[PDB]
């Protein structure tokens, strides 16, 4: 299945929304640029699974299918100071 996360949250805050989410080894995991731009999205550890890349328009989305069981912590480049980090459990 296909999950979606927020990159800035409704309520204004520098965060992925949610912050943490569970999902299954196979799933796609949907970031989706939603307040606050620009944000990216760096994978510790998985260079596969990062968007270096910018992203600057709302609604702006992009992808990862996580395979392996693990936890992921993951972190936008730009507002990281910010405290806009995130984790994804892979069950
Ligand atoms: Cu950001």
């Amino acid at each position: 299945q296909t999950v979606a996360i927020k990159m800035g949250a409704d309520n204004g805050m520098l965060a992925f929304e949610p912050s943490t989410i569970e999902i299954q080894a196979g799933d796609t995991v949907q970031w989706v640029n939603n307040k606050l731009a620009p944000h990216n999205v760096v994978v510790e550890g998985q260079p596969e699974l990062s968007h270096k890349d910018l992203a600057f328009s709302p609604g702006e989305t992009f992808e990862a299918t996580f395979s392996e069981p693990g936890t992921y912590t993951y972190y936008c480049e730009p507002h990281r100071g910010a405290g806009m980090v995130g984790k994804i459990v892979v069950q």
